[PDB]
């Protein structure tokens, strides 16, 4: 018995650039977005986002750095979807762009939150301004939004 659904949200922006990953086809096909991943049966976020991003781009990460943690209501369930968000800089593999997958180097004033999802837009800002933040979206089934909250954080 569980509920909840933890997952991840990597996203390699550097103060310079930034590294989006792009579908070939299947689910996005031509949609850039963070690397995300689900928590397995007794993994910590750090590591599911960490195993997860490294299948996503062949880009492996000796260390990401958390900035936000964003949380999916969904309308008529009573799960959850909770999300962290990830940023890292020091990677190991290589872009290895497969048949699934195809990561995209551009500029960090220029990633495009609309080709992604539609909470990019509402993390991204503090992640560009290097600030840490909590936000809470309630979902219409997957893509739609009808609720959304964003609460800074720094302390404990």
């Amino acid at each position: 018995m569980g509920a909840s659904r933890l997952y991840t949200l990597v996203l390699v922006l550097q103060p310079q650039r930034v590294l989006l990953g792009m579908k070939k086809r299947g689910f996005g096909a031509g949609r850039w977005n963070g690397f995300g991943g689900k928590v397995q049966e007794g993994e910590t976020i750090e590591d599911g986002a960490r195993r997860e991003l490294q299948e996503e781009s062949g880009l492996t990460v000796d260390a990401l750095h958390k900035v936000g943690q964003i949380v999916f209501e969904f309308v008529g369930e009573p799960e959850l979807m909770d999300v962290h968000v990830f940023c890292t800089d020091s990677i190991q593999g290589t872009p290895v762009e497969s048949d699934e997958m195809r990561p995209c180097w551009f500029q960090l004033d220029q990633i495009p939150f609309k080709d992604m999802w539609p909470d990019d837009s509402y993390w991204f800002p503090l992640l560009l301004q290097k600030k840490k933040f909590h936000g809470y979206f309630k979902f219409q089934g997957q893509d739609t939004i009808l609720d959304y909250t964003l609460r800074e954080v720094d302390t404990v």
